[PDB]
């Protein structure tokens, strides 16, 4: 039994590992880890290919959906693995399994601000910041910064700056982008807190630090097919490698803190 | 129409009794009892409510039996159960939860003015009483954590050392309710639910207590249905949707009102 993985790079959840010349690609990372523990204790095969768009998939028209999300409607892959939150128009028309990892926004930055929260942030006149355009993350602090029922004006602070002129001044057309423009200083980026972690402490010049908070509204899961008769079968493994603690060993291992850049050097 | 019945445990905000008339039945009142009202509302179901008459979440027992809500779903009693169940590996194997509607983590209920501000400074404690729930979940997680020879810090050894000690009668208690009033009382500090102990503090006629959180979450807070039960993934779909909306931080603002209440800074 051999299933077919839809995925998409996205370091450290799925990374190109080194491979022979006129040998096939392979795969490395926090998501392959935990497929392959899935694989190993479930006893399945599986080969790997990347999304034709390297997009994780959103709706076009009734039906007609692009990325992994398209692949698995479509049929032609089994399952989706890299770094994909758990929302509901996806779950409409595939299958999740129960979450293998918390999902919350991050702030990436240079070190040696006094920006330390994400309401230090809002705070900002005339400084830029923003995510990326047309992205979940964008329609997130949409919803947050219309919404008149906020206890904090922190969201709607976050809003006025980053939808500027909609949305051109400050958002970036990728997260590569993001993190480059946050590294050369004068921008923060706000995007996935576990991208932006593993981006500043892998910096070359360890000159970033992430700033998080406490709210986390979404998990990391698996993709499957509408009606996949694994999915149950994932969730309940998957909750047995997060209760042993092989999960949390996972995630020491692809986030390692010693070693690499010190993202509290300036305290 | 269509009606489920439901079984519940007792445990402030997410369940509690709202009013009871002679010669009416007992209703409810709490955030879960919200969340399955919003759930109702979307599916087109209505549900009688029952408490579970052992009182307990549920665990396995030496023959595999349960007891607790999770058994009354194995036998078929309970269509569903909700109150402030964690989606465990071991419940799932014989139940099915939905995705989870709440995050959960273990927080310490104390009163205010000592110099304990962390897990860690608590498990420096060489004279005080603390513990939990014996015979719960959050028992059996301190002795995971505590018996792991891979943990970086002392701190869950140390915890576990009071919590577990003379077997748990020394320091743990029988009940929730129990370790929030001895708690409010003084000398002792009670390690629960954060949610839980967080309404405990924030409703405090005194305000005297606060709490101390900063673990990070592991679990979620689900609804447990039948093994197999239709209606697990339509579930997940609509509280999904909740969540998405900002339905389900309306209902977390209604039952954790912090204007208003107790400052626990
Ligand atoms: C399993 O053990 C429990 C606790 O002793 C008992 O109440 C129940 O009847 C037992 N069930 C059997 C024999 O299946
Ligand atoms: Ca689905
Ligand atoms: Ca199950
Ligand atoms: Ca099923
Ligand atoms: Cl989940
Ligand atoms: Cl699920």
């Amino acid at each position: 039994l051999t299933l077919k993985v839809v995925t998409v790079l996205e370091e450290p959840f799925v990374m190109v590992a080194e491979n022979i010349l006129g040998q096939p690609k392979r795969y490395k990372g926090f998501s392959i880890d935990v497929l392959d523990a899935l694989a190993k204790a479930l006893g399945f095969k599986y080969e790997i290919y990347q999304a034709p768009d390297g997009r994780y998939g959103h709706q076009l028209h009734n039906t007609s959906w692009n990325g992994m999300i398209g692949e698995l409607i479509s049929k032609r892959a089994d399952l989706a693995i890299s770094a994909i939150t758990i929302t509901p128009e996806r779950e409409s028309v595939v299958d999740f399994s129960k979450r293998y990892m918390d999902y919350s926004v991050g702030i990436l930055i240079k070190k040696g601000t006094p920006i330390r929260t994400f309401q230090d942030l809002s705070k900002q006149v005339e400084m830029s910041y923003g995510t990326v355009r047309d992205s979940a993350v964008y329609e997130y602090f949409r919803a947050k910064g219309t919404n008149p029922l906020e206890q904090d004006s922190t969201f709607a602070e976050l809003w006025r700056t980053i939808s500027k002129n909609g949305g051109a001044d400050n958002c970036v057309s990728s997260p590569s982008e993001g993190i480059r423009k946050a590294k050369k200083g004068n921008y923060a980026f706000l995007w996935d807190v576990a991208v932006v972690e593993y981006a500043a402490l892998t910096d070359d010049d360890c000159s970033v630090t992430v700033i998080g908070n406490s709210i986390s509204s979404k998990g990391y899961g698996i993709a499957l097919q509408h009606g996949s008769p694994y999915r149950d079968l994932f969730s309940q493994r998957i909750l047995e490698l997060q209760d042993t603690g092989d999960l949390d060993v996972l995630k020491q291992k692809w986030w390692p803190h010693m070693g690499r850049c010190d993202l509290t050097s300036h305290a």
